[PDB]
């Protein structure tokens, strides 16, 4: 048994996870989880359990498990960079995909893995090349993604007729290169936009995948490279609902090749409802640091506050969510802050608003979670490092949810799932039916 | 009231259709129409009634129905071309926009309409020009139109804080602009491919959209210009639950623009279960008619069809379908060639399974539906026409798809349907909850 090939590793787990399903739904696959009304319908299947999605579920209690490991678990037992604190993407990917925590060797097997597999071909690098810089970065990282599928192994495969046995094995191999080749597509074009076309450089065979991101966007600050590394790790997934990974879900279920997939996922995540919080965050902190100030007092900001919230206006990254309490994915990133960047002034605005926005909200009475979501801190950290152009944060999203619904798509095509077809009514239709 | 500008009939339809679902949702928003079970879950919802989607409904007995007409009513109450006999796409998509017949004069305004609108920005022709011989026409397209979002009127005014209430307008423009751009992009990505990288020419501000279409394919046979409006026309819409449709749904239910959202969509009509049928059933036609020659009598190939069932194989284009009987988008397709190509020798192999393998599969006694749908016929017609670059042949049905999809996309966004986001669970977290 091979101790760092993750594919041997997978091919060793599939068949008794397969077995388990086999039994499982055997027993109970008649059993009704729930009941599907009109008004489920028209609200775009709210409430409803709709599939099957392995790699994450959200805890009411803890937040976002990985594999059944919370984020802070995550945090202490996940591998680190030489020298680092924060976890690895890399060993999120192995624990998505394996459901097991990764030795350090399993890790940087991994960082070797998608280092060699990091190449561009010419076609796509030209593409991007030749982008004008009104297109938006999402556009030109849905395209270039797309764009990639010429390098599709299963896309050959399936049209030779390989086995249905065999399918995850080619899944897993364009799901490894398309890991691989992401930041160098993000980074070129981050690059053409906002450094004026200069070259993304090259990549070195022992970094970590965070490392050669940082490097190709030409940053050369170690904590933006821990930052990263943390970003990449806790966006990586979070359950099967979300556009991104419903729509990666949805077109692979139509056996599309994980380039296809990945992109489709991409023109979901570029939708304002669900890709531009931490952006907005980031945009209002900013027009109140103008308005008040870099140091108004804790007593100034709860009246401005509570002055907004009385005037039906809302903080953004407060308010919303299924949590008791603070997404670990917040506390994470002020951990952070806490620790790398202390005295910057959004920093402790940021903070400040953590104190008083939550007991305003209670007082208030309108909002059942008073407390924070990750996009409230995220904006801060990115642009203390210079990372300052906010249409891009969408992109970074979109390289560390590849991590999570690529872990799933393997897994899709390891257990058979078929094609992904509600059926559909129109409102006539749905009359009728109801009259019955 | 304007008698020809689909956009105002559509806002004058517009309240109607959301006070009669206000009232509908008051009535009977709670009533159940069907259960969940973890069959369902695992098996990519089948069965499950997920959506509303107005455009286009089954009927089991007599195939699909655009807003409630038959393909053979559509095909008597559509308008043709001056000189034609076949139905215009334009007036199907009035048809799906508006749920009324088009008189002429509104079908010969549409056509105007498009053609005006149908001119490519440089970034998206260059883009076009730039991509090599190997990478597919599906990519190609996809690629393409989200290259195009740059021009998304939707994404700009959502950007400046446009209201809910005015949504569907610019949805409206921007799919009537892709629409309008479709046939130049498909053209050009035919004639790079295919034709040495030709030019695609001139839209001429007199013809209708097929007949530009077939002009930049670089055709003149007027009855491939007469196969191109049918095809166009009966591809156009199949329900919201198929994977091009439902994607396009989901991804334009996050406020993406219909350029994004129907980008995403062709990734998933690229899928080998969803969009390559016609090639597939081409192939196996080929390979069969080279085996048992020209003039197989009955007798020789009902033998040969036994054997294949026998050996555990299918008949691509027969044998699956919820449909109890012959696909309508067959039946044109057999109308069309008993017309104009009756004596080509691959139709009269075509015509002669559809004599023998239906009766088979019945006594065979298995396979739950033994008709053919519309893939088991399209080959054989585009191939007698001289389009035989079979890679190709997913494009036609992605600019006939656009006609569906967004007209739908206008209505969705007209009646507010909120982000799709049904609930996902795990195998484990299923189990936990079937024992409780
Ligand atoms: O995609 C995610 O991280 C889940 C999501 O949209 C949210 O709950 O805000
Ligand atoms: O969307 C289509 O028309 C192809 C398809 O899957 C169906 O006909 O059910």
């Amino acid at each position: 048994a091979s101790s760092t090939n993750l594919k041997d590793i997978l091919a060793d787990l599939i068949p008794k996870e397969q077995a388990r399903i086999k039994t499982f739904r055997q027993q109970h696959g008649k059993t009704v989880v729930g009941q599907i009304t009109v008004d489920m319908m028209y609200g775009g299947m709210r409430g409803m359990k709709g599939l099957v999605y392995e790699t994450s579920v959200l805890d009411p209690d803890e937040g976002i498990r990985f594999r059944g490991f919370s984020i802070p678990e995550c945090q202490k037992l996940l591998p680190k960079a030489k020298g680092g604190e924060e976890p690895l993407p890399e060993g999120l990917f192995w624990l998505l995909v394996t459901g097991h925590i990764p030795t350090e060797e399993q890790v940087s097997w991994l960082s070797k893995e998608w280092a060699k597999r990091a190449a561009l071909p010419s076609h796509v690098v030209t593409m991007l090349d030749n982008f004008p810089t009104n297109l938006h970065p999402m556009s030109q990282l849905s395209a270039a993604v797309t764009a990639l599928n010429s390098e599709s192994n299963f896309a050959r495969a399936y049209a030779q007729g390989i086995s249905r046995t065999k399918y995850w094995e080619l899944i897993y191999e364009d799901s490894m290169d398309l890991i691989a080749k992401l930041p160098c597509v993000a980074a070129k074009i981050y690059r053409n936009l906002y450094r004026e076309g200069s070259g993304i450089g090259a990549i070195d065979s022992n970094l970590d995948w965070s490392h050669n991101f940082t490097n190709m966007l030409g940053y050369t600050d170690h904590q933006f490279t821990e930052l990263t590394r943390l970003y990449l790790t806790i966006h990586s997934d979070h359950e099967g609902g979300n556009v991104s990974a419903h729509t990666s879900h949805l077109v692979g279920s139509a056996l599309s090749d994980p380039y296809l997939s990945f992109a489709a996922a991409m023109n979901g995540l570029a939708g304002p409802l669900h890709g531009l919080a931490n952006q907005e965050v980031l945009v209002w902190l900013t027009q109140l640091q103008k308005e008040v100030g870099k140091d108004v007092s804790d007593e100034k900001l709860r009246d401005y506050i509570w002055n907004t919230l009385n005037s039906g206006r809302v903080v953004p990254g407060y308010g919303h969510g299924v949590l008791r309490k603070t997404d670990p994915r917040y506390t994470c990133q002020r951990e952070f802050a806490l620790k790398h960047l202390p005295n910057d002034p959004m920093f402790k605005l940021v903070a400040q608003l953590y104190k008083i926005v939550p007991n305003v909200l209670l007082e208030q009475g309108k909002a059942k979670n008073p407390w924070p979501n990750v996009d409230a801190h995220s904006g801060v950290l990115l642009q203390y490092y210079g990372m300052t152009e906010m249409n891009y944060y969408t992109v970074l999203f979109g390289v560390s949810r590849a991590l999570g619904v690529l872990a799933q798509l393997i897994w899709s095509r390891a257990l058979g799932f078929p094609l992904e077809r509600p059926k559909s009514m129109s409102t006539e239709g749905l009359m009728k039916f109801v009259d019955s």
